[PDB]
């Protein structure tokens, strides 16, 4: 009554519209496509940290990886989706107007080309992403049940704000004018910082496999490492490529101008390694390097042209793989790959975004903006830089309140302090423990849970 | 002559027509792409049942999905399509008009969005699907060319007719009005109650993993488990998103759906069994409550309203959870796990698709349907019993008279009765036969297979 | 200026034009998939070509198909897309018109239904599975910076040459009147040539593998090949799909030849081994015979009815499976299987084209061919045959040129002579070396690089 096209809530009655005439189909059939490819990224993630870690984590990542799935649906269907969607938000938060997906359906997305439903799918698999990558940074002697209202709690109050300022109808930094093509600064500068504050609260110091003479690379599985990048790359093409909302060819430029940044990443990463190590192949080396170039490009992939893309590749690898010596300086090893790879890498490329984002690259699909340096558009590289800062400003203090916040609470604690600990070795001589016998991941039925030595 | 668009055979011409004119050629896409997505679900199917077996199978899931590929593949060319979807069968029933795809083109399928030769493709998936799921079930002590042979019957007389009353043109179920939404009839429930069959006929009795004392969560690989849970969640989008037949945002809803109960009946399950075992967290019991959500959603996902798939993925999770307790009543463990998640959850999605179905759902595409208790359609619920209770009955019946008529054939026999089988042992020490001294399928360039002791 | 359509150079002044508006959106969309679906054939091959090695490989292929991936992106980018597809070449190569992508935009491609920058991300991917097929063929004691200007230069003149006469716009067997639906002849008859030529000239003679009384099938990892041929099987449906270039029902009916090819290559390949073996399942052939069938139907997909996509299955598992018996021969296993699987497997699905191509195949997109012996067109056989005998002829020829030229020049040998090589034992007592020590993939940061008992 008339149920017609509104632009607003269902955007219209199904039973007296055809909500789907207001959309390109092949535009909404790539965006589904895409937001598949995004979802296996998330168990890529998890593989990826496991494999590479230089320390026996308890909690398998790969598995840890289904657990933030779960956690990360329910949080977006609960709130997250209306807090970053509501089409009706301020310039730092949306609103509960969408909360468990209420009036969800037809209306066109703050991507006009594809529907509120559709739009909600794929951003919804972002956000896991993210908790995954948050997962893995905080990973270490980690609690489940504490781990799990971590992950949505910060989802709410981490994620959540920092989407909105780059994605939302209102947000601050689509206001300002800076550029993030595939949300460089919601999913990995955000994820890396967090990890930093993980890193320097609750990380262990002086870590024997960060202090001294120690091996930088040292993994725990490199069929991990390489199961997990293979999934990453493959899943990027629609992490990237579905960033543009649509069926154009800017989408398939985008996916040219990733696989060429990853390639370039990985190959400059392992040559760094080669020129350091004195003439040495290294294999996770290889890996860090796509992924380093992966984040470089995420802020970048449709803006710039493609010969700009090898750029993001080389530099981010570069920068990334001298970060990760900042383990050895600090001898911290908990959270600091996650903060190197995404928290650096997309630092790095929001950065350079600034320097090479073309307008006539953006006019592909006729999205229009000023551009970065290439069009003589110099102010660009500050808003890049505000919004860079802003992020790892709000990711890392934010971050930082909840783990204290959580830590203070015995029951919320995350992570068990090392004197209230128990022994696994010590709990599978006890009846009711016999089951830490089995400290691998593999054969055993339940979780490897940090115990208070209290009980 | 004159060629022109028939809607029947090949459906025209292609020297005098254009046959692709008669679709939307992004409603192909979409249905193309999900069946790529479906087809990764069958080694989906063999990594998880491979992985969650309390006893060592001398035959390899993983592998063994690859050959359910193959024979599936081939039954459906043969005859498996033309039973189903032949567009002039009876109630009951398809034809052999399609007989190794004869005249399979371009008219518009059963489902007029998208040609025949599409919907063979995508519908064969399905087929394909179920036959793993019957291998994974029948897995136990299994003989391969009896296996072949038992899985080309059993689609042939078991699937087929099961699909072709879900899906046929005059098929019964869907004349009467009952609701299944991505054939949880045909895979699921089906599947899980000939599953039923072979425990409760060729399963072992009093099984030392089920008799007494016993962990009711004791993997062969944990790392299996978290595989097939991430090939069977990412393939799902295609199962329960192509089910639509079209690119409309009704396959994105579904997709919505299917993430939000696989994630809500994973933490569910976890959280079942964190209750019952006084605080313990099972890596197989979320993997278990994901697949619970998917296969309880799945008759339901382009039918009811966002909001209750959360109740697709908690109810199934929950009955599931207590229906593999069965396993220790009967002492049986061969074929249970099989029958307690796709037969008990595709029973508990089916009746609750009964309440739970919207005529404003299933609109959004501008499918027409009387709707559930949600439309006070009160009726609804007992089609969805009639359906429920044909397939179980006809399923647990006519796979019952199969695995028994081949059991009483000696080069058809499935399962060596235990007094005819040889030791691998003993095996291992006759020349012939040295192969079988290895034992772990990761090496061994041959199965394993069961020989009988009379040679 | 006027910056409307050319079909040359970037297309169109995107300030002025849609470039978009050429190209149906959804054709766009499914090439887009079948790109990122033919991506994932690459860690494909290299699971697969690890776990079938009889011998231990110093070189994980896992991890050296993401080093081709790497690789070949770079080499394509720099100027093999542009060898292959500068729209402005002669019979036998293109030019550096398009050198680093420049003006690689929106004009049609040489498949007129999508743009260059589409054309350019899927026809790439191309490329990088042919290299990691190379990598593979030539992995055994392969030095890993060698391996890399090795596969640069191997894309440079030898794929690319080859890509051109079959798919450039005035390629002499485009002209001639070759049929390849899917590229075939630069994929696979090419790697596997190479891979011949690899074998007899750095391949190791008398090999224990291959002497005597020993076993065919003594794989290194069932579970590798059982993923690589998932992989493999998951992404040819983009690789042979893909290659109509369009969102026709063509492309769907290439996808259920290629199923059905697969299909009943595995299960010919096991019945082959099992009369040969005297009754046992052969888990190795089984994978072997779906690759054999997917290689068969490759350059056929799109041009064959349905019921003969069977003997593209049958044909070449059977003539593969005794092309494989040729290392016991020669006695050299090195490079031998890809010769065997996509060499051999390649030609005969080539030859089969020239019988089995019809007419009203190729129209169901109206694609215009005279056809084969299924329409009296006997001359087709030769034209085949023409191609199979150039592609062997450049492939093997130019490949020994190259190995044996680098062979000469000390830093870029690809492969240490025996009497110059270190043993990783003796490496592993120095303290330079020790990390030789740790000779399993799994766990080593490093590649076990050969290194020259000269220092
Ligand atoms: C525990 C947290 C309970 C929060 C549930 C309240 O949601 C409400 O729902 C409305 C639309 O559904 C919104 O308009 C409104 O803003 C919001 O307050
Ligand atoms: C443990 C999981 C808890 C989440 C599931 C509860 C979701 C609450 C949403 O409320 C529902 O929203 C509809 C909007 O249309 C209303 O019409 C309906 O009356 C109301 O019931
Ligand atoms: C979706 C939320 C799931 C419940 C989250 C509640 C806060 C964390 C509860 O976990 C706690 O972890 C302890 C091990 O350290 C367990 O001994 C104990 O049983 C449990 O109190
Ligand atoms: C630390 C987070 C800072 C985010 C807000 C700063 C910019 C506010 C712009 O207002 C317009
Ligand atoms: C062994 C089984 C052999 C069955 C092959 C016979 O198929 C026949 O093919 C016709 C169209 O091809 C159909 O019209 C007809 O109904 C069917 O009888
Ligand atoms: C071991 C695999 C056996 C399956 C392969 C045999 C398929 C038999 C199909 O018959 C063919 O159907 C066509 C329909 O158009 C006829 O035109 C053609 O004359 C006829 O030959
Ligand atoms: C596609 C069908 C493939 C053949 C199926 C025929 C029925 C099963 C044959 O397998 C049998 O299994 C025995 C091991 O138990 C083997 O010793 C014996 O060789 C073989 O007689
Ligand atoms: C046990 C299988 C029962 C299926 C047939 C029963 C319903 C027949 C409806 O006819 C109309
Ligand atoms: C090291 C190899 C350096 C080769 C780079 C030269 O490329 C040139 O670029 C032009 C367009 O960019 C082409 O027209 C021209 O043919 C080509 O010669
Ligand atoms: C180690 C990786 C080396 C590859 C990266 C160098 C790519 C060289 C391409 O040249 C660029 O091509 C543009 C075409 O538009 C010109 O406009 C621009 O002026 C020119 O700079
Ligand atoms: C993208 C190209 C990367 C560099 C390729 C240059 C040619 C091969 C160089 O590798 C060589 O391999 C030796 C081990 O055998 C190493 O000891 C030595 O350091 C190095 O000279
Ligand atoms: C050995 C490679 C031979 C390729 C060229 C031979 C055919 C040339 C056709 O000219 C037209």
């Amino acid at each position: 009554m008339s149920g017609q096209f509104t632009g607003t809530g269902t955007g219209g009655d199904v039973f007296k519209v055809d909500l789907n005439e207001q959309f390109d189909r092949a535009d909404m059939v790539w965006i589904g496509t895409a937001s598949v490819l995004v979802w296996i990224m998330i168990p890529g993630v998890g593989l990826l940290y496991s494999g590479i870690s230089r320390k026996k984590h308890a909690l398998s990542l790969m598995w840890a990886a289904l657990m933030a799935a779960c956690v990360a649906a329910f949080q977006w269907f609960w709130w997250g989706y209306s807090l970053v969607f509501a089409h009706n938000g301020s310039v730092f938060l949306g609103t509960l107007q969408n909360f468990c997906l209420k009036d969800v359906l037809g209306a066109p997305s703050i991507v006009k080309t594809v529907p509120d439903i559709l739009f909600c799918l794929y951003q919804g698999m972002f956000a896991a992403v993210t908790a995954i990558l948050m997962a893995g940074a905080g990973c270490e002697r980690a609690r489940l049940g504490p781990m799990m209202v971590f992950l949505f709690i910060w989802l709410t109050v981490v994620y959540c704000p920092i989407a909105y300022w780059t994605w939302g109808g209102n947000g601050w930094l689509v206001s300002l004018g800076a550029l993030d093509f595939a949300g460089g600064g919601p999913v990995h500068e955000n994820s890396g910082f967090a990890a930093l504050a993980y890193s320097l609260w609750l990380g262990k110091r002086h870590d024997p496999v960060a202090k001294g003479k120690v091996p930088k690379y040292k993994p725990h599985s490199v069929s991990s490492i390489v199961m997990g990048t293979i999934f990453l790359w493959f899943g990027w093409y629609g992490f990237n490529g579905g960033s543009t909302g649509n069926s154009s060819m800017r989408s398939w430029y985008a996916c040219v101008n990733t696989n060429l940044a990853a390639a370039t990443g990985g190959l400059t990463w392992m040559l760094v390694d080669w020129f350091r190590t004195g003439g040495k192949w290294s294999t996770v080396g290889l890996c860090m390097g796509a992924i380093a170039g992966l984040v470089g490009i995420t802020p970048a992939a449709g803006y710039v042209p493609v010969y700009t893309s090898v750029i993001f590749g080389i530099v981010p690898a570069i920068i990334c793989n001298f970060a990760v010596d900042l383990k050895d300086l600090l001898q911290i090893d908990d959270g600091m790959d996650v903060w190197a790879l995404h928290g650096v890498g997309g630092f790095v490329g929001n950065f350079m975004t600034g320097l090479f984002a073309a307008d006539y690259v953006a006019m592909i699909d006729g999205t229009e903006i000023d551009g970065g340096w290439m069009n003589h558009h110099w102010k660009q590289l500050g808003y890049q830089l505000a919004g860079s800062c802003a992020v790892a400003a709000w990711s890392f203090t934010v971050t930082s309140i909840i783990l204290l916040a959580m830590d203070r609470i015995p029951f919320l604690r995350i992570r068990l302090h090392e004197d209230e600990e128990m022994l696994g070795t010590d709990l599978a001589q006890i009846g009711e423990y016999a089951y830490y016998a089995d400290d691998d991941p593999e054969t055993n039925p339940y979780v490897l849970e940090p115990i208070r030595s209290t009980t």
